[PDB]
């Protein structure tokens, strides 16, 4: 009678770069190579980012096409939307079958679709095209959630947890996607929020499958249930977080005062949804914190009093991914549940009972979503 | 058990301009009265519109600042969402604030909030802005629904619909709202669907409230009962309406062949709809058809053999507001329930029992919503 997540899937486009070779790549296919005093700045942010490597759609070559992505300021936002129009329901539907096949279920099964993302966007939306390339039914009832940036992860699942709850016999697929062709900017001494972020954003696709009543006769398996949902505000925090989609893209804009906010908040947000279970220790959950860079999760962290060894899974996406945006979470859920297997732990949640979702976003916000493990044979 | 609406509310912005007056305001106010054989095409259309009033934000004066929304090409996006980013959810807050007084309840019982526009949109979106406006709690949640065109009214009911139904006590604020700020174009002799967009497109906003079991004790009253809601795309009708959001702002494209494909196909939609309550006669139901202009309203009534009794309240808000996007469907349910009161019939449904929404728009897609009426008193 509760929603449960029945698969997970996972895929990034097959070009990486090393974060060792990055800042190379950044300043020469922006012509920016002079600008020896940002280099600097730019490559010490890098230094702690600690993170490995990240996948992208953009090639030296795809740049080299497109020189008004390359140019700062300059008008883009048409070449932006050939690349994103296609590629981000493209990569969304590699997710999606990865997802469908540990289900094992016939693909009329599915009854309601849920896509997530900032990048790009158009008219029919990327519900559409996933429904005809994947073959669903002409009478699937979709829901496109645009533009929530990094929270939108944890909203996916609290719409598709309404939806499966209280139509019987429901199957909701949820996908979340991303690409930095809407975010990509060249090097500016007036505007260092960029900086920030070309030393943090990549890309990558999830997807889920949620279900009530998991049939285990059908070969359906349960992961996690998911027991409440909740969304809430941080008071005084009103412009911390403003993206703007201009001709140039997505510009967007970061106060100095983001971590202390959500660090000095997170502690109500947590209060709230587990007293209905008597919960006070923040160390006998599972976490997935949206890797919002180590100052976000070393912040969180510290606040709750989070020891390292609840935050391996987090950190294990950061390192090997970077900021996929929406998607980093149904990344680190799938990191558990595997990881949870090989070193025979009695649950998919690391041994433990509950976890929580934290997802991060705009507002500020914050989206919290309860959930529950389930035992591994 | 089963939601319900509760109240409504509508707005426009106070400037408004005559169909009479329009094709002169239009080639004047972009500079293209060089344009004559041009003009009388549009003139022609516009007197074949049915329309006799809309309502704009865009003055003669706004335009006269901003030149490139009125040269055809320019870029001009970054101009219209400093306009969108403010107006659209000052617009929705009018709207909903009448909605809550007809609710007559604390506003600290609104649990969840529903907004959709295709016109404008950052980050936060207008769903945080109207929830500071209102002054609503930081916990409520939210949901955002981008660029879902014309068909988004029936989502947003779809949506409130599972919300309100799934948890106990819940009540849903729904809103509605567009700009022609997005969709505004200078007229051009190659692209002619710009040219028949104009004479249509409107500025508007509606708010209604959403809950499952009516509490009378608690002074509310209902209005209409949602039995269902569906969505469907069209068996062969890929690419009849597609919209890019380049830099010039909603670039859209209509092949001719858009009223062939609803009206043979929306047959079906009905039946499957209607079959559980043993209903196959279309002029025993209330209509709420979304007014694409005469030839959508024309083309569906002679499908279903609708009676131009049973489509006075479409017709009617076409003809004083024009064609406003998603808000359209929510206008009509409000004559609907008030030229009910004022003819003394026995229902807010015109005296009938049972009715339906249609929502129409890209994919193509149709939202189909059967709808109770509740005894006048």
């Amino acid at each position: 009678k509760r929603a449960s997540v029945l698969a997970i899937g996972t895929t990034n486009p097959e070009h990486f770069i090393l974060q060792e070779d990055y800042p190379d790549f950044y300043f020469r296919n922006t012509n920016s190579e002079h600008m020896t005093e940002l280099k600097e700045k730019f490559k010490r942010i890098c230094v702690k980012s600690h993170i490995r490597k990240r996948h992208f759609y953009l090639t030296e070559e795809i740049l080299k096409e497109n020189q008004g992505i390359a140019t700062y300021g300059a008008g883009s936002l048409d070449a932006r939307q050939r690349i994103l129009e296609t590629e981000v329901p493209k990569l969304g539907q590699e997710a999606a079958l990865k997802a469908i096949a540990e289900w094992g279920q016939p693909i009329s099964k599915i009854t309601h679709v849920v896509f997530a993302t900032t990048s790009g966007f158009m008219m029919p939306g990327a519900d559409y095209v996933i429904t005809r390339l994947l073959g669903l039914n002409r009478t699937v009832r979709r829901v496109m959630l645009y533009n929530q940036g990094c929270f939108a992860g944890g909203t996916a699942l609290r719409v598709a947890k309404d939806l499966a709850e209280n139509n019987e016999g429901a199957r909701v697929l949820v996908v979340c996607a991303e690409n930095t062709a809407m975010t990509f900017h060249a090097p500016n001494e007036s505007h260092l929020d960029v900086i920030v972020g070309q030393a943090m954003f990549s890309d990558g696709a999830a997807a889920l499958i949620i279900g009530a009543c998991p049939d285990v006769a059908s070969g359906e398996r349960a992961v996690f249930n998911i027991l409440s949902a909740s969304q809430t505000i941080v008071p005084g925090s009103d412009g911390a977080i403003t993206a703007h989609f201009y001709e140039m893209g997505m510009s967007y804009f970061l106060k100095e005062d983001v971590i202390p906010l959500f660090r000095d908040n997170i502690a109500a947000v947590m209060e709230e949804a587990f007293s209905p279970l008597g919960v006070s220790d923040w160390n006998s959950l599972f976490y997935s914190i949206h890797p919002g860079g180590r100052g976000i999760i070393d912040g969180v962290a510290g606040n709750l009093g989070i020891k390292d060894e609840n935050l391996v899974a987090t950190r294990h996406v950061l390192g090997e991914y970077g900021n996929m945006g929406s998607a980093c979470v149904m990344f680190i859920l799938d990191e558990l549940r595997k990881s949870s297997k090989v070193n025979g732990k009695p649950t998919t949640g690391d041994g433990k009972e509950f976890g929580c979702l934290i997802g991060l976003g705009p507002g500020l916000t914050v989206e919290a979503v309860v959930l529950q493990s389930v035992p591994i044979l």
